[PDB]
């Protein structure tokens, strides 16, 4: 009775003379520590001179499998999984260890050492086809709870059968560490942190600067109603909502080309599949020549650059295919020249395949809705053959005070979304760089330029032609990958009903 | 009788309709159109890179903002500015058709208008010392796209000079730059300043992302955490974070292995000094380690190594310190090619030896080092190693924050540790504690309450990598670097607890 559980709970005092057991990190020293650990990701790397010997491994247990004599071992790290095996072989029949090592609780981080060679028929789930002989397993980490559900069961794509296995989105971001250890949601992950890398280094290669503004404001920035109230020491004050006034700011001051990438924050109790209270916003900001359209083109190549990019060979295929086979989605596609249009023809668009009746007189009075947005995108797709597009000459009366409209037609304002799959992903303009026009307009928008005081003033030692966009990091990836919710594409989501983790 | 003044008020105000038939006035950007074709126009840092090509046969467009205008009698000197680069423009109106009108429209500009230039550049006998542009244009034309609307807070000369003692010397103060901080930035320096901010971000990324991290973003909205702004948070009470510590933990139990932030954190202590801000930018490391927390350590020590490299080489980066360093002067930033490292023990041991702290041998492990004492260690280590850049490790476990390892031979002592610039912290990290019923004690241990953590706390039940992290300002690594006396020379609109504004 104590006899056998003792040595389910072996701790191991010695790796040399001993083969298996919990060790602490401090006992790790076989041979004065020389050990060169590898992970998963090298050996794939390198196999996919390191198998002419006895290598050392890390990795979590990600399945387990016992009969007689021999145990399988599905070990993992990131996206990558490998075949280890223990069936005494090689290992004096020891069975208790058999016992110890079949006991292991999923999730447990092992080092194991073991010698690599390729099986005739490698197992379809490990990515690494090679298999590894155990000469040696320690646990450096035991999986101390119940999991809050099975990695297979997440990791698996959902059949919406009577009696279906489906872990809840609830049950996922509530237990988000977890979750985020599937196979699709760390390539989700590393597509994130790609689309970041990829946007600055096209800004950088472009002369720009990465600036960094405050988000703890005396004002409101893209509207008081929305914006979340904080006590700075005995001032009220506001979190931004975005960067827009420093950005611009910034550009006032001589810095010609400006990008940020950071957390806003939007206070509208609004819960929907595309809305959060905290997201990353992607910030552009910079002067042009005479035609504002020398930037809208500039922020098109973009994001044909960043499309390009992902869409590529080698790491970025092996991350999208991992998220397609649990969430499928057919390939995101954008043409060699990118479809614009303006916001009338896209409203006649909708009213011509009717699905809006609007009389002319109404068109520029109309604000197009989500379901309209992602309307117009099946009828974009099916007639242009893409995913993206853009649509310029918003009314005027729908878009921010600080836009420029078209002095010979004021109704309509020399600004630009952006859409990928029918959705926005961007949204800018042409702004105002006349310090009386802005005055002009901020009356008109009946805003209290006293609380836009320092905004204002730096535009009365003149201004550039200046224009900019922002940019939902989650909403693009969320997007490319025709995932269901943006809940998918942010870390740890924030939205009116979660706060937690 | 003297109406003629009016004459001469519409002469000040000329708008030009057609810039093919006039040469001067207030245009509209729609107008600027040549032969109704388009304007090759050029910037000043085109003309620098490339004269120090079709620049030099022919007249050129060049827009700019009037930094100076000297206006002497039939001669008038404009200087053009853009960024770091500047160039003086002549007017001579022998030249311009004994035109006065053009020259009364030119004088009457006020300094930091946006004009776009039509002239022809030459290289002149002796060049103008203030320009780095060693050529001048010759004007034939000039539109004004943007006029200065309001008379100046302060003038730029008065901004950019450096501050001495000397007879008439004016100083902008800092509260009045600050409140006009849009035109504080357009001195060469602040514009130098923020250009080796965003420097500092590239390379920081940079060598991660080579070295196989991935970039994170973590939420500032946080539920629990009393330094710490509050919200309401939908009738929650919410927290804006301090740190994303907890986050890229939870990330390294994820099984993310390397991860980064570079994102602003929010500080509520009552706290206004030379070096502190509310809200400051972050730049956050976490990742995994073999055997041994040293192998992180040396890590980050060869990252800011590389950061230092790459501040201090090359032509760009050369000419930006150049710029910060002529109005702020400061001995070249220093560090060696084997980093220090000093204990705890070892630092405090040295402070006493030289005479600079005072302590009870009993309150050795209790003492906490002030900002002062920073700088006095900073000066011992400069002046026996030679070196602004050095590293203390292993401080007493009771002085460091609950989640940071503890030597299990002596408890006393931690795996933490701390790296200094001329003597100033910028970095503070740690060996986490990866062993959940180990973080329970300790968090037991701290009179901290685990239901307020339990979500973080959870992370380390399925198991945890062993691991480490750091926290970096970077403000303070810039500051610090360049010498600068204040933090908020290297915050673009600073916050402290007497700042909102802008
Ligand atoms: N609640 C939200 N949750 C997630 N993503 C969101 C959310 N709201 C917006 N986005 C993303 O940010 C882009 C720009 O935001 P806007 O509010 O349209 O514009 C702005 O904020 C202007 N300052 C832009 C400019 O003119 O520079 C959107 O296209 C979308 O991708
Ligand atoms: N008020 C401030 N204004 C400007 N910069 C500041 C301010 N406070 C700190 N810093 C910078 O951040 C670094 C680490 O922050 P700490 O609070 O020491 O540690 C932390 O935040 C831990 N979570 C780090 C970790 O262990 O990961 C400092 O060295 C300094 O450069």
């Amino acid at each position: 009775k104590n006899e056998a559980t003792k040595v389910l709970e072996h701790v191991c005092e010695d790796i040399n003379k001993e083969s298996y057991g919990f060790v602490k990190i401090s006992k790790m020293k076989e041979n004065e520590k020389e050990i060169r650990l590898f992970n998963l990701e090298e050996i794939y790397h390198s196999l996919m001179h390191l198998l002419q010997s006895d290598i050392w491994v890390r990795g979590r247990i990600h399945d387990i499998r016992s009969k007689g004599s021999l145990a399988f071992i599905i070990l993992r790290h990131k996206l990558y999984s490998m075949q280890c095996i223990l069936d005494i072989k090689h290992n004096d029949n020891d069975k208790n260890m058999m016992k110890w090592v079949s006991n292991l609780p999923l999730e447990s981080i092992v080092d194991i050492k073991g010698k690599l060679s390729k099986p005739e028929v490698p197992i379809d789930s490990t990515n690494i086809k090679y298999e590894a002989h155990i000469r040696k397993i320690f646990c450096i980490s035991k999986t101390a709870k119940e999991l809050p559900f099975l990695l297979k069961d997440a990791n698996m794509k959902e059949t919406n059968e009577e009696g279906s296995i489906k872990v809840n989105q609830d049950n996922r971001l509530n237990n988000r560490c977890v979750d985020l250890r599937t196979y699709a949601n760390y390539s989700i992950f590393c597509l994130q942190s790609q689309i970041c890398t990829i946007f600055k280094n096209f800004l950088l290669e472009n002369n720009f600067i990465e600036i960094h503004t405050p988000k703890l404001l005396g004002e409101s920035s893209e509207g008081g109603a929305n914006a979340f109230q904080i006590n700075y020491f005995n001032q009220k004050g506001f979190l931004a909502q975005s960067p827009q006034l420093y950005k611009q700011m910034c550009i006032n001051s001589g810095f010609d080309r400006v990008f940020e990438v950071a957390p806003v924050f939007r206070a509208e109790n609004s819960n929907t599949y595309r809305h959060l209270c905290e997201y990353v916003s992607l910030d552009v900001e910079m002067t042009y020549k005479y035609d504002y359209l020398e930037n809208v083109h500039f922020y098109d190549s973009m994001f044909k650059h960043i499309f390009t990019e992902l869409s590529k060979g080698g790491k970025n295929e092996m991350l999208i295919k991992t998220v397609k086979g649990q969430y499928p989605c057919e390939d995101f596609q954008w043409l060699e020249e990118t479809p614009i249009f303006t916001y009338e023809e896209a409203i006649k668009m909708l009213i011509q395949h009717g699905k809006l009746h609007l009389k002319e007189e109404e068109i520029l009075a109309y604000d197009m809705s989500t379901d309209m947005e992602k309307e117009l995108g099946k009828i974009v797709k099916a007639s242009h053959h893409t995913d993206y597009y853009i649509i310029i000459n918003f009314p005027s009366a729908l878009r921010p005070f600080y836009t420029m409209y078209k002095e010979d037609e004021p109704a309509i304002s020399n600004s630009y979304d952006f859409f990928m799959r029918g959705e926005e992903i961007l949204s800018g303009s042409q702004r105002i760089s006349d310090v009386n026009l802005l005055l002009e307009n901020i009356k008109r928008f009946n805003l209290d330029a006293n609380k836009l005081n320092f905004y204002i003033d730096s535009f009365a030692y003149s201004s550039y032609p200046h224009s900019g966009c922002g940019i939902g990091l989650e909403r693009v990836l969320m997007l490319f990958l025709g995932l269901n919710n943006i809940r998918k594409t942010s870390l740890f989501p924030r939205d009116p009903k979660r706060l937690i983790p």
